[PDB]
């Protein structure tokens, strides 16, 4: 009953040196890292993440904002890839709601911090984009009694 | 002009080694600690606490779950008792507003962390359910003057 | 692109402890200190930031709360007045939503930890009473290229 | 291969709502809480606490700064008792080293947060004093494999 | 039996915005905020500041460090002059104890984040050199019943 | 004149989530982050991390407890083999010093949450052994001007 979400950590989120308060923040409920690895994008794999948005004005200058380090992560948990949408905030961060990590930590949607997957469909062709198999991890929580019902 | 509320930590935020944590969160608007006790629940006194759902087809999974240590807690402040069930947020971790205690903390409605009293009628019942008389202490917080109007 | 807004700690956040948190909320967003200054207010600088109430019932025991220790201070960011409005809440803590400053510390409209301008013209107005032109600093966040689009 | 500890948080802790920060403390290592109560100690109690120093000049101050809402509180964990004494820090505060509560919290020494057992002879008179036998709760943690070696 | 010490955020506290974190961690031990003022410090002044470093080597390189926002500071309390500097800890990062300010921020003598007085004759100069008299403010904390014994 | 070091969170560290807390105590000294893997550590490669205890009595159980998920981490800064040991602290979470790693989170050795390299030789090697080169990510912190001599 649980399912799987692609969230990564922008350049700004590694330069702004919040990793470790954004990854607190989905531990906190209980959500499993099932996946994490530090890269740097470049323009060649950001062209298939944003494939959606391929020819559009703003794709140029939002790859060369992307190229830098990231965090690819996944977790694991109820209705996660949801779930971490809306603690993420809306894209724009002066439309996010308090408490959310866009509204808490930045100002503008182009530099908002992280990316999470926006569906199923996205999650399962994200994590194949940015990670390898062998490195999502099988692995049972200790307190999942006290986390799920 | 104040109130007086019953909130309970729930076996899993007993678990999670989350209880200062929550504690924090009431200090923090400066409601006061009123009454404080650690106990485990068990069936004949949840029953009591429950008396509400009496019959009802989940009620025996229910006491189960909270069958286990609990952190009985009485704080007082202005219109607590509403306020602090908007501090914990919807019985939903997933339908709770970021900031709330639920959606920070939980992934479902069987295991969200904590209960308050949904009214001043609710709320003098189960403060009398699990604390004596003697076991609340009144006393006046030094910062008063900067809290209420 | 940036704006300034006058944020004020009134003197329940002073008395509170609560200076550093309240700063460290708006830092986190990247939000710029132009200016900053502890005081303790008098009748006479509160009677003409309160201009707008000159005449109200409320207004002599409004001036008495805030009569005492305040920091004053300037935020600068992209469109700071509106959104630091929106992270200190509703007027009223309890109508404030959770994640709020007013929402997270605070029970009691007329102790509501922070002050800040309603608007435009109310910011240029608000900088200019607590605030010579020369106490405004002028000077670039080293991590400006992560913050701005 | 546990032992119990008495901790007691002083008014001067309850006044300042540091509570929480405190328990938490004691929760991030994995020390379990055995019993909590919240009382008023009363000279009468507080003579039986301080027995030790019957006679002593100083002992009507301590009691009257003593007077007042209390938290008592049991944890257990290795070596509690002389751990708890640790992370307390030095009796004067401003010769406790940073990181412990007392240097953290505080700047003299009648007023520093927390009392905690100096010995296994004093932890089982104290726990006996403020706690009856079936207020001292047993349970395992979840996370019992990852805290005990 | 208090005494007033300068604290004085430097440059790079400014630019790695942690100016709340600090101002907290004074707070916490409730250590009083006397006066506070945002500036950009300058040679001219730089130089009298460190004029016990005049015609030192490192002189012109420290200045140009510290020619940029600063937050001037003084903070009252018990012994406040020795206990800030435990607090910030060893003038070199590295050496620091764990807990102070500059272990647990920084890791170089030059960058590392915060002045702060040697002396209480250096106190009274810099307090003097920093601040007009008006700028320092006579209020008592509201908890100082809980903060002093 | 920065160098690397290799710090490995353990099961431990990953099944009691803090994942994130752990983290940002490095970037809160300005470490770089220039290699991050969740892995689940096998015998072979924990025989070859712990090639050094070879036919010690204790090395079977420590391969037993070790073999889980792991967060491998490369950190990058002035001093960081050193300065990231002090920062774990000591190998018994008893002797450790408080605001440590080991002592503000565990109770003994064999749950200590954390490895890392214990000389600029050991340091070399595990980095080799938990990563390959092209794992290891080389770019400059935007604030290094403020963060470094
Ligand atoms: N599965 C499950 N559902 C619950 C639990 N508690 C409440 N619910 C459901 O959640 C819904 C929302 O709760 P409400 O927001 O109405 O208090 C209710 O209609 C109720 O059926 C629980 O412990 N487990
Ligand atoms: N349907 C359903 N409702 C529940 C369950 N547990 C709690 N609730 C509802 O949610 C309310 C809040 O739960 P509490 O926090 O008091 O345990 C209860 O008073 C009851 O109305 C459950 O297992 N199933
Ligand atoms: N009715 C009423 N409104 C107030 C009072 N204090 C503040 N307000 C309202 O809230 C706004 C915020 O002003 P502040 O007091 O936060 O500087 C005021 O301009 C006014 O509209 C009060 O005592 N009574
Ligand atoms: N003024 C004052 N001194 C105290 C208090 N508690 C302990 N002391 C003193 O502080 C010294 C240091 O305490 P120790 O580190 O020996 O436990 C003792 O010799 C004792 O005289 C207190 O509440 N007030
Ligand atoms: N001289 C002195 N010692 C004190 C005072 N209060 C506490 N102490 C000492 O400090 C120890 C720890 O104090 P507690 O935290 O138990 O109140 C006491 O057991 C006693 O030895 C005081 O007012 N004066
Ligand atoms: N005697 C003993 N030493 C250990 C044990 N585990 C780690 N150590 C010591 O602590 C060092 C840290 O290694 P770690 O286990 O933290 O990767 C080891 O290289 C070894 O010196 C153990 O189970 N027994
Ligand atoms: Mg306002
Ligand atoms: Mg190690």
């Amino acid at each position: 009953h649980v399912e799987q979400t692609y969230l990564m950590i922008k350049p700004d989120g590694i330069q702004r040196q919040v990793v470790g308060e954004i990854i607190s923040r989905f531990e906190k409920r209980g959500y499993r890292i099932a996946a994490m690895k530090l890269t740097i994008a470049t323009p060649a794999i950001l062209e298939e993440h944003y494939a959606e948005h391929k020819g559009k004005p703003f794709l140029p200058g939002l790859i060369e904002k992307m190229t830098g380090p990231v965090l690819c992560m996944v977790f694991e948990g109820v209705d996660v890839i949801a779930q971490a949408r809306k603690m993420m905030g809306s894209t724009r961060p002066g439309e996010a709601a308090p408490g959310t990590i866009r509204a808490d930590f930045c100002q503008q949607a182009g530099r908002n911090l992280i990316h999470g997957s926006d569906s199923a469909e996205s999650a399962k062709r994200e994590i194949s984009l940015w990670f390898k198999p062998e490195e999502i991890q099988s692995y049972k929580l200790a307190l999942s009694d006290y986390i799920f019902e």
